[PDB]
């Protein structure tokens, strides 16, 4: 499922993202948006041999077991597969976990290069939230 900007936006404050861990709504709206363009079925293999999953790109190396990542983690207790579903709870679920690891949203790279910074809250203007 290809996400509304606003109706993502929406989505990931009912599961309770916006402000968690000090992280605005905007921040975890604009790294879906240059993580995933707003895909939920997104994935992107890396050199490593691991995969990035779903709506926020969350990797099968410490994270998600998709059976093919050897000798990785499976902290989040998940199938990688279930980062894809058009119902977004695993992959927030997930991501507060990946989020309180220590290094806040930098665990994202596109968080850091293309949002870190920048006005993070234009991706939830015009939004009836
Ligand atoms: C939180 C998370 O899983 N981030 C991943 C990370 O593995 C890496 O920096 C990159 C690989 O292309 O994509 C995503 O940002
Ligand atoms: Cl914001
Ligand atoms: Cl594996
Ligand atoms: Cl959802
Ligand atoms: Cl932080
Ligand atoms: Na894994």
């Amino acid at each position: 499922k290809v996400f509304g900007r606003c109706e993502l936006a929406a989505a990931m404050k009912r599961h309770g993202l916006d402000n968690y861990r000090g992280y605005s709504l905007g921040n975890w709206v604009c790294a879906a948006k240059f993580e995933s363009n707003f895909n939920t079925q997104a994935t992107n293999r890396n050199t490593d041999g691991s995969t990035d999953y779903g709506i926020l790109q969350i990797n099968s190396r410490w994270w998600c077991n998709d059976g093919r990542t050897p000798g990785s983690r499976n902290l989040c207790n998940i199938p990688c597969s279930a980062l894809l579903s058009s119902d977004i709870t695993a992959s927030v679920n997930c991501a507060k976990k990946i989020v309180s690891d220590g290094n806040g949203m930098n665990a994202w790279v596109a968080w850091r290069n293309r949002c870190k910074g920048t006005d993070v809250q234009a991706w939830i203007r015009g939004c009836r939230l």
